[PDB]
């Protein structure tokens, strides 16, 4: 086994820009209810994980089926990590514009992600995990969560 080292605040894994090939590729533009590209997200209800929905409209639980898997990945891995918690998603699709122009958060392909508890000191590892879990860019933005994203299958050729 190894030693597991967590995520420093503002480090990222793998070490290089989020919309590169090597992590999780190029943004697509926005992906609205009313967009064909909905159809690319699925509503993740796995009931091992929380989800905020702060906006009360069951956009965080919309996400691709890479980033479902890697999530439900990490689910099991929490509750591995830290018997009694869970996986807390406080951030998944945007419908609202909150971030940078061109966030992976606007095409169901971004969570940002917490401990059930809300323990600020388990972040670092709960990036390594996620790390671990096979997300394909993991950034430990604020001390209030890490950003977790996926590629698209829309680069196989
Ligand atoms: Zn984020």
């Amino acid at each position: 086994p190894r030693k597991l080292v967590p995520l420093a605040y503002k480090q990222f894994s793998p070490n290089v820009p989020e919309k590169t090939l090597g992590a999780s590729g190029r943004y697509e533009g926005k992906i609205a209810r009313s967009s064909e590209r909905f159809k690319e997200l699925t509503p993740n209800y796995n009931p091992d994980i929380i989800f905020k929905d702060e906006e009360n409209t069951g956009a965080d639980r919309l996400m691709t089926q890479r980033c479902k898997d890697r999530l439900n990945s990490l689910a099991i891995s929490v509750m591995n990590q830290w018997p009694g918690v869970k996986l807390r998603v406080t951030e998944g699709w945007d419908e609202d514009g909150h971030h940078s122009e061109e966030s992976l958060h606007y095409e169901g392909r971004a969570v940002d992600i917490t401990t059930s508890d809300r323990d600020r000191n388990k972040y670092g590892l709960l990036a390594r995990l996620a790390v671990e879990a096979g997300f394909d860019w993991v950034y430990y933005e604020s001390k209030a969560h890490v950003h977790c994203s996926v590629k698209s299958e829309h680069s196989a050729a």
